[PDB]
């Protein structure tokens, strides 16, 4: 067969003769129309050809070889129908050999391609390119631009976006340009050495126009919202901070420093799909996506941060003090009908305030508990988990004024529950001060993470140790013959053998007193053993780990806190509040600038540019 | 103290592991048998363990592989 010879003579590479005589054959053959030469240059199977074949396996005598296959095919009228063949496999589905030159980082032999008239617009929409799950396959973007901009080739993509047919504006199969790729596909910093930043600025700005940004995926994200929805928070400081000096291209910038002196800087961001005024902004991503766990970092960037600031001074401020002192006024009510229950002129007065508010309290938290999509309870230090005993304290109060109105006695069972529940949910408020937030979640983190770990295996010895120290204990005939008697008689010797309020030397009436005194002072030990492991992993591991954690939680329930309940007001009152006002940036720009001033003191540059150089 | 507790961890997972793959009969340590098999050379076929990785920092022509066709 002459299709595997040169096959073979083109992979290899260490013969180009070779390749070069079986042409000649190939030609002598055909001397006796295209669609021969190609079913004899391509394997049937997958649709690889000697083009594709030749540019996987890199040899240094590879740029003579595909001189050769063009040449070959140029003198044949089927150099179109060759440069661009794609395969037909399922899984490489539309994959050029440009794209095999790229992935190969060869950049002459691209040039090459190019310039003998491969399609810079092929779209590799194969399954390896549009995988399901990663390192079994690789996202680019389907392009040889997006495939060039993703690999940290930057003259292949100035080569590939100097072209005139090439057309960076092109959707691939997800609707992602090469922004959305680029957003897609950056990591980090430890990862990337942030290339994928510099290559999202220059294809910006070679393609100088707003089609890219305001574009929108199959799913309506445009590059920001998406780098929004994946937490890219290196993407989207670039993004939303991106200021561009040269004078043509300044309507492509999203802040404009327009005041600087010294150190102090009066800056102009944009806020058109951010600020909470459109369907999905970055703002409301940012905060509610709870997929990523970067929030931390992205409610710190400029407009984000400047953005919550102002809707908390401006409202959600006092909406947070009225919520805290309604529910402080009903835990107070609360308690006050459960210490002078009854054992009807003020007091139903009261009970009725409690029922109300428990009834509003509890349709509040279970609509926002039905619409609570889960990966907001991945973490137990979350802000999610209140509206569920939130819930259930309204739902204790309802239940025990049901219970009440009715004949039973378990009334009150629920409405001490309540009132408890109640006072301990006073949790969230003091997470949402500032100082009484880092000592509240410290409080918080200590019981859910450590005292619970630590009362499972405690409840484990408590138990353990009953049941041994009941078991060696003789009946007889019933004053308090024993301590140790029944089996909740030694749990409750142990339990307060434990806080300080037992003694080891008690009425023994056990047969086997050595091995009691044995077992007791073996749990004396054990729990001593592990109460100062837990003291330990609290003394030692938390003091510099929930310091900052503190303010994480702090962070992320306060841009909850502040986005539902601007979700709560009135059409009218958002209007009214709607921090940014109107600026004139270029010809007609007219965008929603909200204006920070930033006091770096650490300042060693020079600013000359304004748009109003008058300071303010 | 943690760098020690996790350690220890470690290394009892790795001890009892091996415990319990020497309690099982040869027919299921054989249906477990990690590795596939794979030719690598000429005619060398030797079992391997397959890992996948990404590397963002060393951007190199690939010019060594078994398989032309990812995947
Ligand atoms: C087994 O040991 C442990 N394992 C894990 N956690 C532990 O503490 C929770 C322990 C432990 O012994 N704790 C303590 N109990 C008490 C007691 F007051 F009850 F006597 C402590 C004490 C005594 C006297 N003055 C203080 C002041 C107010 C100065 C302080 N600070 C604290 S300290
Ligand atoms: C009264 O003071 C003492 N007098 C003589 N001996 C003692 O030790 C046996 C003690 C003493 O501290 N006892 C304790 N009992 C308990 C209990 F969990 F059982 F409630 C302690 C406890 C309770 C809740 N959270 C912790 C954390 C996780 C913060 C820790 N660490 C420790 S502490």
């Amino acid at each position: 067969r002459l299709k595997k010879r040169i096959f073979a003579a083109v992979s290899e590479g260490c013969v180009e003769e070779l390749v070069e005589l079986l042409v000649e054959l190939q030609e002598l053959c055909r001397r006796r129309v295209p669609d021969f030469l190609m079913h004899k240059l391509t394997a049937s199977d997958t649709g690889k050809t000697c083009l594709m074949k030749a540019l996987l396996n890199i040899n240094p005598n590879t740029k003579e070889i595909v001189r050769i296959l063009l040449a070959f095919a140029e003198e044949n009228d089927i150099l179109g129908r060759f440069i661009n063949a794609e395969y037909t496999e399922e899984a490489y589905e539309g994959q050029t050999a440009l794209n095999i030159a790229i992935e190969r980082r060869q950049g002459d032999i691209a040039a090459l391609l190019i310039a003998a008239g491969a399609d810079v617009n092929a779209h590799a929409k194969g399954a390896f390119f549009n995988p399901k799950y990663q390192h079994e396959g690789f996202y680019f973007g389907e392009t040889p631009l997006a495939l060039a901009a993703c690999t940290n080739q930057p003259e292949i993509v100035q080569l590939l976006m100097e072209h005139e047919q090439t057309d960076i504006t092109s959707r691939d199969s997800r609707g992602n340009n090469i922004l959305h790729a680029l957003v897609t596909v950056a990591e980090d910093f430890k990862t990337q050495n942030d290339f994928v930043k510099r290559m999202y600025d220059m294809i910006l700005l070679r393609s100088g126009n707003w089609e890219l940004e305001t574009t929108r995926n199959n799913d309506g994200l445009t590059p920001l919202q998406l780098a929004a929805k994946m937490g890219k928070a290196e993407i989207l400081k670039y993004i939303l901070s991106r200021e561009i000096k040269e004078k043509r291209l300044r309507s492509l910038s999203r802040k404009f420093t327009d005041w600087a002196y010294g150190p102090v800087s009066s800056s102009l961001y944009d806020l058109t799909n951010v600020d909470t005024t459109t369907d999905n902004s970055v703002l409301e991503i940012t905060v509610y996506n709870t997929n990523i766990d970067n929030r931390h970092e992205m409610l710190t960037l400029e407009p984000l941060h400047t953005l919550l600031h102002m809707k908390w001074k401006k409202f959600a401020k006092h909406m947070f003090f009225l919520s805290f002192c309604f529910y402080f006024f009903y835990n107070i009510t609360l308690t006050l009908v459960s210490y002078y229950r009854p054992r009807g002129w003020l007091q139903l007065l009261g009970r009725m305030f409690v029922l109300i508010w428990a009834m509003c309290i509890s349709v509040k938290e279970g609509i926002a508990i039905f619409l609570l999509r889960p990966s907001d309870l991945q973490s137990i230090l979350s802000d999610a988990w209140f509206h569920f005993v939130f819930f259930i304290q309204a739902v204790l109060v309802i239940l025990s004024v049901f219970l009440y109105l009715f004949a039973y006695k378990e009334y009150l069972a629920c409405l001490v529950l309540a009132m408890a529940l109640g006072w301990a949910n006073m949790l969230y408020y003091t997470r949402g001060f500032q100082s009484m937030s880092m000592y509240s979640v410290m409080i918080q983190k200590v019981i859910l993470h450590d005292v619970l770990k630590f009362l499972f295996v405690y409840i484990v010895f408590l138990l353990g140790f009953g049941v041994a120290l009941a078991s060696l204990i003789e009946k007889c005939p019933n004053k308090d013959c024993s301590s140790y008697g029944s089996f909740s008689d030694a749990v409750l010797e142990l339990f307060k053998l434990t806080i300080g309020l037992g003694d080891l030397n008690i009425q023994q009436n056990s047969k086997y007193p050595i091995l009691f005194l044995f077992l007791l002072i073996t749990y004396v030990i054990l729990t001593f053993v592990l109460l100062l492991n837990m003291l330990i992993a609290l003394m030692g591991e938390t003091v510099e780990n929930v310091s900052k954690e503190s303010e994480r939680i702090w962070r992320l329930q306060r841009a909850r806190t502040i986005l539902e309940f601007e979700k709560m007001l009135p059409e009218w009152l958002r209007s009214r509040f709607r921090m940014g006002e109107l600026c004139k940036v270029a010809e007609d720009d007219f965008r929603l600038c909200l204006r920070i001033n930033e006091v770096k003191w650490t300042e060693w540059k020079t600013h000359v540019s304004f748009l109003n150089e008058d300071p303010g």
